DNA sequence: GTCTGCGCCGATGAGTGC
DNA sequence: GCACTCATCGGCGCAGAC
């Protein structure tokens, strides 16, 4: 219901709407206290202090190692699950890395 | 040159709750 | 209806192994 004006994308709400423009106006309200950099969504900046905080909270189940986000463990621990999200749509191999399955169907196309 | 592992982002989605 | 929090997931970059 709420259009965007230079983009045609379309949003639900004032406040995803107006979140959205600062895509365009290059607006980043959400100044960090520590090294000054600002960003557009409050979300992220709470994500990029945890740099300056040096505590890696979020540590791998089977190895025991820490990272600083839990996304970022998260990619981690699918080296230990076997996770393969990334099909290839030409044949039955999965991947662990979008980059891997990209070039693999890249080889099929030159083909 | 590709695969891997991982550190840090943008910008949208899901869920929650008023 | 609405905004807020935190998740999501591709993008980008880089170093090491081969
Ligand atoms: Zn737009
Ligand atoms: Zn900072
Ligand atoms: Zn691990
Ligand atoms: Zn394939």
């Amino acid at each position: 219901p709420y259009a965007c004006e230079l983009c045609a994308k379309q949003f639900q709400s004032p406040s995803t709407l107006k979140m959205h423009m600062r895509c365009h106006t290059g607006e980043k309200p959400y100044q960090c206290k520590t090294c000054g950099r600002c960003f557009s969504v409050q979300g992220n900046l709470q994500r990029h202090e945890r740099i300056h905080l040096g505590l890696k909270e979020f540590v791998c189940q089977y190895c025991n190692k820490a990272f600083t986000l839990n996304e970022t463990l998260k990619i981690h621990e699918r080296i230990h699950t076997g996770e393969k999200r990334y099909h290839c749509q030409f044949c039955f191999q999965r991947f662990l890395y979008l980059s891997t399955k990209r070039n693999h169907e890249q080889r099929h196309i030159r083909e």
